[PDB]
C-alpha cells in the first residue's frame, strides 16, 4: 500500500513536497496496519483506527460520505497548490487526513495511548478498554470554515475531528493539509479522554481546563515537528500556512524569550478564551521542553527510542511527561494541578529525574512553588523548590 502525501515532519505544503510512501503504519500500534479491523479489509481510507470521507454536507453521518475507491491500495492522488476548486483534490485531502490521523494514533500508541488507556479503535484485540470508536475524520467538512473541532464521547464512542476549508486566502487552503492542525484536533481526543479517564468526557469543558485543552494540542504539534536545527532560541508559531499569515493563529510566537512571548500564570486573569489560556498553557511547556531537550538531548526520528521504559530524548521524554500527566491529574484541572501531575508523572516513569528541569520551566512563567488557582483572582510564583 502506497500514500501520497506530505509525509510525518513536514507540517504543509509550504514546507516541503509530497512523496509516494509505503506501508506507512507502525505495526506494535496498528497490528491490522491502517487498512484492516482484523475482520475486514478495506481498500480505502478506513481500516482500525479511523474512517475518512469528506463532508460537504456538514452533517454528523460518514458512512456512505465520499471517499476513495482505491483497490489498487495506491492512495497518490493529484493534488496542487495553484487548484481553486478543492473538490477536485478531494481524493488527496482525504488520503492525507487519513495519513495524518493514522500516523499520529501510531505514536500516542508508543507514548502510552493505548487500548486499555482509552484510545481510539474498532477492534482493542483483546487488550483491554472499549473499541468500536476509530476516528471520523472529516475533510471539506461544510459545517463551517476556518475552523476545525473535535468531538470526544466516552470510550466506546468514536471521535469526531472536523477539517475544514480556510478562506482567508485565494485560493482557498484545505487544513487536512496543514499537519499540526490536524495533531491539535486529535490531541482533544487524547486529552477528553485520559483526564478522568476513558469514561469521563466532561473534564475539559472550559474555563482554565479548557484552555489547557487548547494548549496541549498546539504543544503536541509544535514538538512533533521541531527540527534538526532547532534550539531553545528557536520561535514557533500554529497554522501559519492554512490561515495565511506568519504569526500563526495565536498571539505571540512559542518562545523561550519572555521579550518575544511575555505571558505568566497572573496573565491569564486578563486572557479572554480558552485559545488565549491554551496560549499561555502551550508556552509553559514550550520551556519544559527545551529544558528537557538540553539536557537529553533531542531525537529528530519520528519514533522514540526507550530506554528501561523511558523515552532517550527530551523531546519525546517531554511528550510522554505531558500525556502521562494527562491520566494523573484531577478532572476539570486547573493548571497548578496539571503541573503537579506532570511532576508526578516524572516521578512515576523516572523516579524524579527531570523534578528540576520541569520545575524551572514551570517558575520561570509563574507556576512556581507559591502559585494559586483561581477563576478570576490566580496567585502567580518564580519561586523553585529548595532542590533546585
Ligand atoms: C487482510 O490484510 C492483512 C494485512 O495486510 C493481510 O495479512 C497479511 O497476509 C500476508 C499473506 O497473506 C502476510 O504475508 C502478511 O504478513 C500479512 N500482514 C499482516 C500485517 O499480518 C491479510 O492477508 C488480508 N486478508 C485477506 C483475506 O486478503
Ligand atoms: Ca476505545
Ligand atoms: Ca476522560
Ligand atoms: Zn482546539
Amino acid at each position: 500500500a502506497t500514500y501520497k502525501v506530505y509525509p510525518w515532519g513536514v507540517n504543509d505544503p509550504s514546507k516541503g513536497s509530497r512523496s509516494t510512501v509505503e506501508n506507512p503504519w507502525n505495526l506494535a500500534a496498528s497490528e491490522f496496519t491502517w487498512l484492516s479491523d482484523g475482520s475486514n479489509n478495506y481498500t480505502t481510507t478506513r481500516g482500525n483506527n479511523g474512517i475518512a470521507q469528506v463532508n460537504p454536507s456538514g452533517g454528523s453521518t460518514y458512512l456512505n460520505n465520499y471517499r476513495p475507491d482505491s483497490p489498487s491500495l495506491k492512495f497518490e492522488y493529484d493534488y496542487s497548490t495553484s487548484t481553486t476548486t478543492p473538490t477536485t483534490y478531494r481524493d488527496a485531502s482525504i488520503a492525507q487526513l487519513f495519513y495524518t490521523a493514522n500516523k499520529y494514533h501510531d505514536l500516542l500508541y508508543l507514548l502510552g495511548f493505548t487500548e486499555q488507556a482509552g484510545n481510539f479503535q474498532t477492534n482493542n484485540n483483546g487488550q483491554g478498554g472499549v473499541g468500536n470508536d476509530m476516528v471520523i475524520l472529516n475533510a471539506q467538512d461544510g459545517s463551517g470554515t476556518n475552523n476545525a473541532n473535535f468531538a470526544t464521547p466516552a470510550d466506546g464512542q468514536p471521535g469526531r475531528m472536523r477539517m475544514c476549508l480556510w478562506t482567508y486566502s485565494t485560493p482557498q487552503r484545505d487544513c487536512s493539509f496543514d499537519a499540526g492542525v490536524v495533531i491539535h484536533e486529535y490531541t482533544h481526543g487524547l486529552s477528553n479522554r485520559l483526564t478522568g479517564g476513558p469514561a469521563n468526557s466532561g473534564c475539559l469543558p472550559g474555563g482554565e481546563s479548557g484552555g489547557m485543552g487548547e494548549g496541549w494540542g498546539d504543544f503536541m504539534a509544535t514538538a512533533i515537528h521541531i527540527q534538526s536545527k532547532d534550539t531553545r532560541a528557536s520561535n514557533k508559531v500554529m497554522g501559519d500556512w492554512v490561515y495565511n499569515n506568519a504569526a500563526g493563529i495565536r498571539a505571540y510566537p512559542y518562545s523561550t524569550s519572555l521579550t518575544t512571548n511575555p505571558y505568566t500564570y497572573k496573565s491569564v486573569n486578563s486572557l479572554s478564551g480558552v485559545h488565549a489560556i491554551g496560549t499561555y498553557w502551550a508556552t509553559v511547556l514550550y520551556e519544559v521542553m527545551w529544558n528537557l531537550i538540553d539536557k537529553h538531548g533531542k531525537n529528530d526520528a519520528d519514533e522514540p527510542k526507550f530506554n528501561n521504559g523511558v523515552p532517550t530524548d527530551g523531546k519525546y521524554l517531554a511528550m510522554k511527561l505531558v500525556v502521562d500527566g494527562m491520566s494523573l491529574q484531577p478532572c476539570n484541572p486547573n493548571m497548578v494541578q496539571a503541573r503537579d501531575a506532570i511532576i508526578d508523572a516524572d516521578t512515576a516513569l523516572t523516579k524524579g529525574a527531570n523534578k528540576c528541569e520541569i520545575w524551572k520551566g514551570f517558575a520561570k512563567r509563574g507556576l512556581g512553588t507559591g502559585a494559586k488557582y483561581s477563576a478570576s483572582s490566580r496567585t502567580e510564583s518564580f519561586a523553585l523548590p529548595s532542590g533546585c
